[PDB]
This record gives structure tokens, C-alpha cells and sequence, in this order.
């Protein structure tokens, strides 16, 4: 019983990644002292990121950095931590055919989203839904 579809988006998890928002044309970043933002700076060394398998379609998202995982708290603030619990699994899929979205597990029934709005600010959970532009990524090369 999923709550989601389940196109996946093509690729795999061999390289590190830049999550790219194409909303403002920022880059997804886990600073040192845990929270999280977009910015535009391509040499930012805390936006190089490490995505990795649970089960097919679930990914952690971890900072190659500082070892710090993405998680999306209770209230749906998005964080970085060292320890990766199920606060920090996401269901990455596919999106307007061409995107890649990364839906809270924990939260998978509110339909929370990773977002980056354009001024560079990370979205809260709840105030995402299907069909916003904050939470369409493309999932860069870094080399």
C-alpha cells in the first residue's frame, strides 16, 4: 500500500551529485552546523552530495563533506545529521517526466517534499504539494 507512484528516475548512485533546483537555480546545501539552504556557488564545498539505496526508489542523501545526512523533522524542517534514522529516507521518483522529486518517508502520507524555494531558502514539509516548481531537482555530475 504506497501513498505514491513509482516512476523511477533513470541514473544510479556510483558518483556523487549535485541536487540542482531548477525553481531558482539553486543547489541543495548541508552547511556544517546542520541546516540546510540552496545556494548558487558551484565551488560551495557543502553541496557535493552522496546518494545511496535502501530499497528500490528510497534514497539517503548524505553530505560528502561533513558526513551529514539530509532529514526532514516532524514539523517538516529539513536538517543534517550524523546519525541517519528514518527521519532521513526518501522517496526519490521521477517528475513531469523529466525531474527528480524526494518525497518523506516518514511523512510520505502528507505528501511532504524536499524544496528549495527561489531565494535560496529550504521549503518546510507542509508547505509543499505536488505541481509546485521548489520541488522539481535535476541530480548533477560533480566532475
Amino acid at each position: 500500500h504506497h501513498h505514491h507512484h513509482f516512476n523511477l528516475p533513470p541514473g544510479n548512485y556510483k558518483k556523487p551529485k549535485l541536487l540542482y533546483s531548477s525553481n531558482g537555480g539553486h543547489f541543495l546545501r548541508i552547511l556544517p552546523d546542520g541546516t540546510v539552504d540552496g545556494t548558487r556557488d558551484r565551488s560551495d564545498q557543502h553541496i557535493q552530495l552522496q546518494l545511496s539505496a535502501e530499497s528500490v526508489g528510497e534514497v539517503y542523501i548524505k553530505s560528502t563533506e561533513t558526513g551529514q545526512y539530509l532529514c526532514m523533522d516532524t514539523d517538516g524542517l529539513l536538517y543534517g545529521s550524523q546519525t541517519p534514522n528514518e527521519e532521513c529516507l526518501f522517496l526519490e521518483r521521477l517528475e513531469e517526466n523529466h525531474y527528480n522529486t524526494y518525497i518523506s518517508k516518514k511523512h510520505a502520507e502528507k505528501n511532504w517534499f524536499v524544496g528549495l524555494k527561489k531565494n535560496g531558502s529550504a521549503k518546510r514539509g507542509p508547505r509543499t504539494h505536488y505541481g509546485q516548481k521548489a520541488i522539481l531537482f535535476l541530480a548533477l555530475p560533480v566532475s
